[PDB]
């Protein structure tokens, strides 16, 4: 009767429980033992973006790209491969311009010209965003109150952390990610697969990721000979 | 030619039509003949939340939990099992603290620290939300105009009804559901499966549901001996 | 080691790349060689909606429907088949009333009573929306700035184009689509399948599409005898 249905539902819930739990455990295991080859550090990127946050965010874009090319030659994409690509993830819609991406790091420009917001994602990667323009509202897990950050501030999305994020129209930021980068792809592409059906955007995303990987491989080969 | 393609599309549309129609019919059949064991009633919960809506919503949270424990001993989770868990569903993102959940009822605290909104869901369950803080905008099906509710009001999401819901930053409410509760899970988890990929949140959700079910089973066993 | 993982990821990315690329190529091939039987034209619909944008959007709805019935008898649904149906797509939620739909064209009323926004979709179809009330913000691909349109304006979503769209509460518009209409269905239903689980709305959507197709077939049969 009712007790039988309660017990059966409890059994199925425990099934889903152990499935999700072992998925989380595997994510932790793959992430912790992942490689950690670091060309950049988040403080360098944050300071460089903060210095230029008072300028027009596109002038700041240019200046930051030029500085990153000067300080890390061989690790930033040429002008021919820079492209603004929409990003639909976790219920929000923004756009990115990828500057660098390896197995363990990535650097990009990110933002939005529309009001948007949603789930931040939960992956084995430390993400950091320095606002050039607009406002970034972060609502952390386990709290009932949120915080709003402004140009020049840096929000650090910690490893394993999950938040709600919200950006206002005209919000632009410099983003640096460090960790097990491929484990973020499932989050970054899911709304494209199950919501937007925008396969050309998927094409653009994997194209720029592959080009960044090929640049890193080419620079590694040159550094070894 | 063109007529052939029109006819083929019409055939496939009629296929999808009868599939969805029989799905709706099965939802109605499972829901109507579902059990209706009721520990609470929506008027009791609404009045208790309305009385305290003028206080800070966290003080109200505490007072409502204490009253519910006093009036329904054995049917509310202990302090050790209370937890704020994100909820991503129907395009919106909020967070919940589950107080009670059986096969036929549930009681929780719900709200959001970000501006959000989306589809309410359509399930065989009567849902009711009493606002402690913020604003709740409801847009009913078949109308071109929406309504905004304020602290102390109660919105009743009727059985089989579908609306668009929208909450402003800092909106918090007491929610009571009555009907065939498991038929809501597919709606409550879908954005987690196909959008956020946040498997630890899924873990938390099934964990608290299972604990609430086990509490109900334990109290039933004690009441029978 | 690290180079092996980089190479394997590059291989898998190239796999996803060629899959998405050939999907886009097939979309282009199916769209270009698709039929182009045109009962309406977008300038006619835009001018008719612009003329009435200064009136209450429901009075405008009625006047536009009456004019479209007068000028295109046999191609607009009778009063008995008009229905407001929710539309959840690309992360946004609005509602539509379908007036006309064939293999190559469609005419509908669209809008929203909630603040919403998301991905526009990318399909082989030229879409055009004339605002009767509210505001329509369009953010085009490849740009960091967006534009806001007002009552009486027409936004043209070009074939193959992808934008972010955003509508404010109380925004209502007349929409005309021309191209390969079925290729939009996957976008229009995806959030229903993977997010809202609202199968009765899916039922309503395929029902009105099938009725519009049957009306077009019946008028074609009458015109041929
Ligand atoms: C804005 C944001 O949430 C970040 C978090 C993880 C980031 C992704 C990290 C992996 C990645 C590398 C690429 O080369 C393409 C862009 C993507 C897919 C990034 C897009 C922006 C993301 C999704
Ligand atoms: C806020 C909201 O829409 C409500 C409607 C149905 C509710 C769900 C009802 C079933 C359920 C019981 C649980 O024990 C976990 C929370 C959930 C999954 C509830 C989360 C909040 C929901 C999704
Ligand atoms: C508002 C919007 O984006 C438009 C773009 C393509 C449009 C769809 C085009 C195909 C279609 C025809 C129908 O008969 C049902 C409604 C739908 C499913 C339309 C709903 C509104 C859509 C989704």
């Amino acid at each position: 009767g009712r007790s039988v249905d309660t017990m059966a539902l409890w059994l199925g819930l425990r099934a889903v429980l152990v499935v999700a739990g072992l998925a989380v455990l595997l994510q932790l295991i793959r992430g912790w033992l992942s490689s950690k080859s670091y060309v950049f550090n988040r403080e360098e990127i944050a300071r460089l973006a903060k210095e230029h946050s008072g300028l027009d965010y596109e002038v700041a874009f240019s200046k930051i790209i030029v500085e990153l090319r000067k300080k890390h030659p061989g690790h930033i994409l040429q002008d021919e491969d820079l492209q603004w690509v929409f990003v639909n993830a976790g219920g929000w819609m923004g756009s990115m311009c990828l500057l660098h991406a390896s197995l363990t790091e990535y650097v990009l420009l990110f933002g939005t010209a529309v009001d948007t917001g949603g789930h931040s994602g939960r992956y084995w990667a430390e993400i950091s965003d320095t606002i050039l323009s607009g406002t970034f509202r972060q609502w952390k897990e386990g709290t009932t109150k949120s915080e709003i950050f402004y140009p020049g501030d840096t929000i650090v999305h910690e490893v394993g952390e999950a938040t709600s994020v919200q950006w206002s129209s005209g919000t632009w930021m410099v983003e640096y990610g460090r960790g097990f980068i491929p484990s973020t792809l499932a989050f970054a592409l899911a709304d494209t697969i199950f919501s937007t059906q925008d396969f050309l955007t998927l094409f653009y995303t994997v194209k720029v990721y592959s080009k960044a990987l090929l640049l890193e491989a080419s620079t590694h080969l040159s550094q070894l000979g």
